[PDB]
């Protein structure tokens, strides 16, 4: 099975502890590492840190004493915006500026291909964003001819229903595309108003759901409807929990909120808590098993977070195995516990390393 994990470059500006370089990423823990994310200037595929060069070489390093590694450069994330995207893939001339663009910037860099994260393709996109995938495979396979290790060409795809339908015609690119990260997590929001945990297994107790496609185990069974061979799929797997400031005494699933959670002390961000941050969290909180989605949520004072630890991370790629899927993906491994000293065992990426096993097991 492949095992995507994804690395930030911006996970090394976090203070303390909280501070990651490549080198120390766990060189034989995953089948591919993504970086993320690369920047797009004068329709040029272009370095965005300043370090860049040095954080490629950094975490391509990692291939020496392990052959089979396999590493990807990826362009696009959140915080990049559909709208500069559009244009590029919009336009008939952009589009061959960067897509010509990519093969030497990868080669120059030691990246085995590149990784797609667009999001997302308006419905005014939908077509664009399959030609632009059509188009980059064709270059790279063109970039190849003559004998050399053909470059991968992937995609991070959106678990939301009413995202795929608009932006994706998933049977067309699944065919271009060597795998397909789908983004089975952020499925619930402290817009909704309510406690929710962002990555369940299943739909779980069918009162207490805002939505019926909002889960795991619907988005990927859609995506297999709509065409994506299970062997070209990669499920998505968060080491990084949602969390919201409750409002009342209430504390289950559903609960009324304030807000998004605390900013955590290295992530510093509302709402937001990686693994790490979360082990702390912990100590002296009440741990809670949500039935029917296989997923903990834990709560302590007037804080909630829902997140994935070594149990359910197993329990998703049972589940995953179960539907002969081509493996999971890890966002992120900075955000995984890469220190081993936040949740104790001194093990590093103990959630990584969980679902590692998984996969290896049976
Ligand atoms: C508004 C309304 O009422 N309408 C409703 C809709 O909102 C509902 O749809 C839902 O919309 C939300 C957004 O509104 C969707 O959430 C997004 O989901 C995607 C995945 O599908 C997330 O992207 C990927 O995952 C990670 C983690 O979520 C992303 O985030 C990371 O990357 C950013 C930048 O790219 C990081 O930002 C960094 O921040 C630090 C400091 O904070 C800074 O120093 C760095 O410089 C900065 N980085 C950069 C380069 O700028 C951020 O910290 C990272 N987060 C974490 C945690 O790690 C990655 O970008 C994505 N990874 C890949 C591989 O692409 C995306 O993050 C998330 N957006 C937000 C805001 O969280 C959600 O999917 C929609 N739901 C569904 C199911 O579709 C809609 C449906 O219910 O209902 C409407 O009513
Ligand atoms: C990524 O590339 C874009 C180019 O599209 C850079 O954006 C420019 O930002 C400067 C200000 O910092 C503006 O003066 C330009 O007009 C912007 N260009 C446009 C039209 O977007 C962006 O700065 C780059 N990001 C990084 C991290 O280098």
């Amino acid at each position: 099975y492949k095992l995507v994990c994804y690395y930030t470059s911006w996970s090394q500006y976090r203070e303390g502890d909280g501070s990651c370089f490549p080198d120390a990423l766990d060189r034989f823990l995953c089948t591919h590492i993504i970086y993320s994310f690369a920047n797009i200037s004068n329709d040029h595929i272009d370095t965005w840190e300043w370090n860049d060069v040095t954080l490629y070489g950094m975490l391509n390093t990692l291939k020496n004493r392990n052959p089979n590694l396999k590493t990807l450069l990826s362009v696009g994330g959140w915080n990049f915006g559909s709208q500069r995207f559009s244009k590029i893939a919009s336009n008939t001339q952009s589009r061959r500026t960067f897509i010509k663009s990519v093969p030497p910037f990868l080669r120059t860099h030691g990246f085995d291909g590149l990784d797609l994260a667009w999001l997302y393709p308006g419905r005014r996109d939908k077509q664009h964003f399959t030609t632009l995938i059509k188009e980059m495979k064709a270059e790279f396979i063109k970039e190849a001819q003559p004998g050399k290790k053909q470059l991968l060409l992937s995609a991070a795809l959106s678990a939301g229903k009413v995202t795929i339908d608009s932006s994706y015609d998933i049977a067309k690119i699944s065919q271009h595309l060597d795998f397909i990260s789908i983004m089975t997590y952020d499925f619930h929001g402290a817009w909704r108003g309510t406690t929710g945990h962002h990555s369940p297994l299943f739909r779980g107790q069918e009162d207490a759901s805002p939505d019926r496609f909002s889960n795991t185990d619907y988005a990927v069974g859609y995506m297999l409807r709509l065409g994506a061979p299970a062997s070209k799929l990669v499920m998505g797997i968060p080491t990084f929990g949602r969390s919201f400031t409750l409002a009342s005494s209430e504390t289950g699933v559903g609960a009324p909120i304030s807000g998004p959670g605390i900013p955590g002390r290295f992530t510093k961000e509302a709402g937001t808590l990686a693994y790490y941050e979360i082990c702390d969290f912990l100590r002296g909180a009440t741990v809670h098993r949500i039935l029917g989605q296989q997923v903990p949520y834990a709560t302590k004072g007037n804080q909630w977070v829902g997140y994935d630890d070594q149990e359910s991370v197993k329990s998703k790629v049972q589940y995953l195995k179960d539907r002969q899927l081509a493996g999971a993906m890890v966002w992120a491994l900075d955000l995984d516990d890469f220190q081993g000293s936040f949740c104790g065992q001194d093990l590093r990426f103990p959630l990584t390393n969980a679902i590692k096993d998984a996969l290896a097991a049976t």
